């Protein structure tokens, strides 16, 4: 009579077919976080509901009633800024914490012309709170992240209440604008900041991830370790560049494949499990086989321990459901 | 035989599955009783596409293109950049284009009027040789096929001869001439219209290009073929979504992209005869329909000559029914 939750992982999530829920990438990866993790944005639990702000779809991030500004006397080819407060959106009917679709990281301020390093970065404009239209001269890449102390004195910040959702062109922009209120539209999926064509780490580490209050954290668990799932991300340093480029491959991390989260936004899969079970399923390769688990908060496990190394999906043959088990028992790694 | 059933269910009709050419949220079926066909990123039920796109929505890439703008003042220029059809090298699906690039014929626009129902998406021009952006060529560009690159564009829907096109629609800082020269856009789209008003559903099928091989979704007696139509947002009013004061924009796609995925990754060739259609049951809060699949990846209602389109704000579930004679008419009680 309960619901099983076998279904909610299947072979094509993690060989090619599934997309982390965070870039919107390939997933081609699991990425070990020994010193655990939180995430809220686009994230769901067991129990039918997200933390987060967004829904589990890659669309686009509209505010209609930020500040736009930019320094200096010329408007000429500046950088862009825009601003709102968390708890602004209120056109966003899953939170009005920040608008749907914005992305989970602390802002990395820069004022150029150096571009900045980690940074979320999509493309978009500003535009006019009353007709919708966009300023054409605004048009460019843009940081996203949250922030204290915009305009003047821009801090990250990871905890949602009393920050600012906050947006800077990294190229100057054909003709700044000065307006408030104005609109933010940015698309959805975003590419990596890099300072030069040189690829950095996986891309948020757990020290940027912007989270709500009550977010429930990953901890280790014995010597079960929570994972992201890693996807090839673009990057502005090098827009070429993929798997094996010579400057480096670039991972952009989610915690979970979305097809994962969309069935958790679906069905309420309490009755599938029990608070400090896991539910295990298997991936095997020719070498040997690993297990992860997923917990009722919606986080995934290895039994990998203290490694950070990147664990390589391109040889995964399939995933295949192995059960409920005790968290605390060791998930097999034998590859 | 795997059955076509769980190709298509509830969540993909509901709000969950977007569409094959715009990804956006299916709210509405589009019926076309004039036919039309469609195939990239179009799969059939023989595991095949005859376009040059993967079931996902990435990025479109290019490295070797040729950029370009007219006149010798490089400030505050529309940029310009073509390659010819076939000369996608890096694509390992089909080297008649880019991975992700629209399969609309181009829409030519001098400025600064914006055209009516260009695919639009974000991007820039960079650098062959590095990889690196221009950072002086960010914008937003149409793209689509056309001939007579650079200086006489003719639109065209025939990929055979034709040349895959961007242009920004707005000014750049500064424009680049360089070839060759890569073109770098994101691979979900908006629709350019020319002011804040919507206009009709985007594309219509006489701007759909296609290759050579792509079947055509013809009217087999009342049964008429359908788009998957989403809200998407558009150029002249970027706020907009359903019910804005400034009409509603449609953009259309030939399938439920879960659809598509499911027919790249299982054959359904034995699971139903040509002559069939598979056929599922879709009942709303008032009143049901039926919708038909075709064995080359069309999907069917019992409409007729009507152009109105379905609203789904209203359905509640989707019922698989099985294969029937695609000369049965499609039950349509709504």
């Amino acid at each position: 009579d309960s619901i099983s939750p076998a279904g909610l992982l299947t072979t094509p999530d993690l060989t090619g077919v599934g997309n982390d829920n965070r870039w919107n990438g390939q997933i081609v990866g699991l990425q070990p976080v020994p010193g655990g993790f939180s995430t809220c944005n686009r994230h769901w639990n067991l129990n039918g509901s997200t933390y987060g702000w967004s829904s589990p779809r890659f669309a686009d991030i509209d505010h209609r009633k930020g500040s736009a500004s930019y320094t200096g006397s010329n408007a000429t080819n500046v950088l862009q800024f825009w601003y709102a407060n968390a708890g602004s959106a209120i056109d966003n009917p899953i939170s009005q914490v920040a608008p749907d679709g914005f992305p989970d990281m602390s802002f990395v301020p820069f004022n150029g012309p150096g571009i900045p390093a980690a940074g979320w970065v999509g493309f978009g404009a500003i535009w006019n709170s009353n007709s919708g239209a966009p300023n054409v001269t605004t048009v460019q890449a843009y940081e996203l992240g949250f922030a204290t102390g915009a305009p003047g004195n821009l801090q990250p910040t990871t905890n949602t209440s009393g920050a600012q959702t906050v947006a800077k062109s990294i190229y100057a922009v054909v003709t700044g604008t000065a307006q408030n209120p104005a609109g933010l539209f940015v698309m959805a999926s975003g590419i990596i900041s890099t300072p030069n064509a040189s690829a950095i780490t996986y891309t948020p580490q757990p020290d940027r991830i912007v989270t709500t209050p009550g977010t429930p954290a990953a901890a280790p668990v014995g010597k079960n370790t929570p994972i992201m799932f890693a996807s090839v991300v673009r990057r502005t340093g090098d827009v070429n560049a993929t798997a094996g480029s010579v400057n480096g491959t670039q991972y952009g991390t989610g915690s979970q494949p979305l097809p994962v989260t969309i069935g958790l936004s679906l069905n309420n899969y309490s009755s599938a499990l029990m608070p400090g079970q896991f539910f295990v399923w298997q991936l095997t390769f020719a070498s040997g086989f690993m297990e992860i688990g997923l917990s009722v908060d919606g986080y995934f496990y290895a039994g990998t321990g203290a490694s950070t190394t990147l664990i390589d999906l391109t040889e995964l043959i399939d995933v295949r459901p192995v059960g409920p088990r005790p968290s605390k028992s060791t998930l097999v790694f034998n590859l």
